[PDB]
This record gives C-alpha cells, sequence and structure tokens, in this order.
C-alpha cells in the first residue's frame, strides 16, 4: 500500500499504564517508534534499563512481534521533548557526528531494531528548560542526518539488510527557518509531521491541540494562525519535503483546563484557571479516558467547531474544556492525507486508545 501508520509506543506503558509490546495490535501498523533512547556523552543509550534492555524487556518483546510479523519495521526515538539537550553537541563536529552516528548503528544492531528515528527539539531554538543550542544547529541537523545515513547505509551493506532514519518534526514553522528542510529531506526516509501540541495549559486560555485548518476567532496573543495541520503540512511541502514523505502526525491524548469562562463558544478560546482533570497527571487525557468518562457524560458536552474542523468538550459546572481527536476531525485528516499523497499518518502513543477507536479509523483507511 502507498501509506505508513507510525505508532509511538512509550517504554514507560510498562509502569503503572501496565501497556506492553504484547498488547499492540501489529495488524493496525506499518511502523513502531520506541520512544526513547538517550543521549549520553555523544552516545545513543538505553532510555530505561528498567523496562528496555532489561527488567520488563520491552525490546525483547518487540523483537518476538517481529518475528511473528515479517512487515514490521521497529525504529528506535532518540531524544524527544526532554532528552534533545545532547544533540547540538552531537552534531556540532564531524568527531562528534560519527562518535554519534557509529553508537546509532550499534544500538540498532544489538536490540534489533530497524532504524533511527531522530527527535531534536529543536535546532536553533526551542524546547524544554535544558535544551542546548547554537546558531550553527541550522547547517548541523543536515549534517548529522548525512552522517547517520552514511552510517547506516554502510551497516545495512554489511548486514544484509535496509535501516530506515526518520525524524520528528515541530508544527511550528520556525522548525523549517532554523532548517534546511530541502536538503535533508534526501536522506531521510520519511518526516513525521507533530501536528499537534498546537495549544496546551501552558496557556491559561483554551484552544485546539490539533485544528484542522486556521480559526481567525482566535486571537490569543503569540497564537500564530499557522497553528493547525493544514498550515504546517503545507509549510513542510513548500520547504522541499516531497508530498510521498511527510507523515501526519496525530494526538491521541487530550488536553484539559478548568474554570474556563463560557464567553459566547462554551468555554473555547477562553481564560481558564488552570489544569483540568487528567489520566496519569493533571490536564492529559487518554482518549481511552475521555471516551469512557466523559464524551457526553459527566455533566461534559461535545461541541464541534466547523471552521477549525475541531471537537472539545466544555462542562459548564467546572469550566472545564478538552481538545481532544475526535473521529469526524480525524477523518478529514485521512481524506487530505490521500487528496495530498502524503506519506501516512503517525501517533502519539497506542497506549492512549485502548478500544483502538482512532486506532483502529486510521488502519481502515490507509491499510490494506
Ligand atoms: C505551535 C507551538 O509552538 N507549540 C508549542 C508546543 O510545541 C510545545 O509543546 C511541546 O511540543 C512538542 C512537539 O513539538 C512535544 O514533543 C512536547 O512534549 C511539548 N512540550 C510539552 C511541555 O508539552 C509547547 C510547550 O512547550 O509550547 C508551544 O508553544
Ligand atoms: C506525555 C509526553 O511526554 N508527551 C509528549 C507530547 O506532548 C507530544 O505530543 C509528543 C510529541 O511527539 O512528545 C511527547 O513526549
Amino acid at each position: 500500500g502507498s501509506y505508513r501508520v507510525v505508532a509511538y509506543y512509550i517504554s514507560w506503558g510498562a509502569y503503572g499504564r501496565s501497556y506492553f509490546p504484547s498488547d499492540i495490535d501489529y495488524s493496525k501498523v506499518t511502523h513502531i517508534n520506541y520512544a526513547f533512547a538517550n543521549i549520553k556523552d555523544g552516545e545513543v543509550v538505553v532510555g530505561d534499563p528498567g523496562v528496555d534492555d532489561g527488567g520488563k524487556n520491552n525490546f525483547t518483546a518487540l523483537r518476538k512481534a517481529k518475528k511473528a510479523h515479517p512487515h514490521l519495521r521497529n525504529l528506535i526515538s532518540v531524544g524527544g521533548w526532554s532528552w534533545s539537550s545532547g544533540f547540538s553537541d552531537a552534531a556540532a563536529t564531524p568527531e562528534a557526528r560519527k562518535r554519534f552516528a557509529d553508537s546509532a548503528v550499534a544500538f540498532i544492531r544489538k536490540y534489533g531494531f530497524d532504524g533511527v528515528d531522530i527527535d531534536w527539539e529543536y535546532p536553533v531554538e526551542g524546547g524544554a528548560e535544558n535544551m542546548k543550542h547554537r546558531p550553527e544547529d541550522k547547517q548541523n541537523y543536515t549534517l548529522l542526518t548525512r552522517s547517520l545515513r552514511e552510517a547506516l547505509d554502510t551497516a545495512g551493506k554489511a548486514d544484509g539488510k535496509y535501516y530506515e532514519l526518520t525524524t520528528a518534526v515541530w508544527g511550528n514553522d520556525k522548525f523549517i527557518a532554523n532548517t534546511e528542510m530541502d536538503k535533508v529531506s534526501r536522506d531521510f526516509d520519511f518526516i513525521n509531521v507533530m501536528s499537534y501540541d498546537f495549544n496546551g495549559t501552558w496557556n491559561k486560555f483554551s484552544g485546539h491541540n490539533a485544528p484542522f485548518v486556521n480559526d481567525p476567532a482566535y486571537d490569543k496573543p503569540g497564537i500564530g494562525k499557522t497553528f493547525n495541520v493544514v498550515s504546517a503540512v503545507e509549510a513542510y511541502l513548500k520547504a522541499g519535503v516531497p508530498a510521498d514523505k511527510l507523515v501526519v502526525g496525530v494526538p491521541l491524548y487530550g488536553y484539559s483546563w478548568k474554570g474556563c469562562a463560557a464567553g459566547e463558544r462554551n468555554g473555547e478560546y477562553q481564560d481558564c484557571n488552570g489544569k483540568g482533570r487528567g489520566t496519569w497527571e493533571d490536564g492529559n487525557l487518554d482518549f481511552t479516558d475521555i471516551e469512557k468518562n466523559l464524551l457526553n457524560k459527566k455533566g461534559f458536552k461535545r461541541y464541534w467547531n466547523d471552521t477549525a474542523k475541531a471537537a472539545y468538550l466544555y462542562n459548564a459546572e467546572t469550566g472545564e474544556f478538552v481538545t481532544y481527536e475526535d473521529p469526524q476531525a480525524l477523518k478529514i485528516k485521512l481524506d487530505y492525507i490521500k487528496s495530498k499523497g502524503l506519506g501516512g499518518a503517525m501517533y502519539w502513543e497506542i497506549t492512549a486508545d485502548r478500544k483502538q477507536t482512532l486506532v483502529n479509523l486510521i488502519a481502515d483507511e490507509l491499510l490494506t
């Protein structure tokens, strides 16, 4: 088939969530991205020895899945939001790039992965409080990608297999200004656009995690008119990412605020009073939790914004507002993938939808 389905699996699923690689329906994906490997002393390293290469042994479980499902490709995701602070150094010199690339080859060979996903958040500007940047990141992301592609090509030749190289990219078009997407696109097998986290409880006002198109009714400070899926996809296409390599990110979680004023919009784009109820932490809901507990339940009502093409919940009693991925929005995005000839769908993350409501819709629309 023409489309990828790239599911993130979180290593920490193997703690209180009690969701292990054995729980994944491998018929519903083409790829698993394993979140995450860390960077230590310029090398890719095991993120969590309690569940990765030992203890609950998620890596053993992913190899078991590969043997049962020969179609499957498993990629190690390096870095992410919390663990990106090592990239700028790793990318900055030819010696550091070779050390990094060689450590990535060593990792996928030892643990049985089919390639490497680079989640550098983000070159030049942006990222967590611990994040490190330098202006040279714009060219060094290209050089690190080339070093990885060369190392994985050489290793694949030695091993009689093909290793993929991918990346997660910001939904914010600053990422495009701070990288050379026309160059790196040639070396990545595909590029997962994180077309989500456009709004969240970092804002004291409500908004949509993943609105499809711009809604001019949303006018809050610093919120770009490009903070939507179509704007992000069109920006990466314009920057030179080939359509067939551009994979559209979808969230399987939601965000919540409490004490949102109703205004004229049942709590949408309103000033709120902090995080709302969550599943495993305040303000963050699994789709499973929304579906079972909140979807037209417990005083929450579902609303549809036909400008943004996004659903939300509002509880008028508590003022709680939930942004989440409704099937009505996700169907529009799956049709858009097909109409644009895109590379498929990616989602964060597979444990957050236990009934596979969104998982199954994605697989039904994109897979054979
Ligand atoms: C449109 C935009 O710039 N949104 C920012 C968010 O991207 C950012 O959230 C972070 O987004 C990453 C994906 O690009 C996630 O990997 C990361 O987990 C997420 N960070 C947090 C703390 O949720 C938020 C918050 O930093 O800021 C927005 O401005
Ligand atoms: C709980 C958690 O860590 N989730 C974040 C999430 O904000 C984001 O959607 C994703 C980007 O792929 O990165 C994850 O690490």
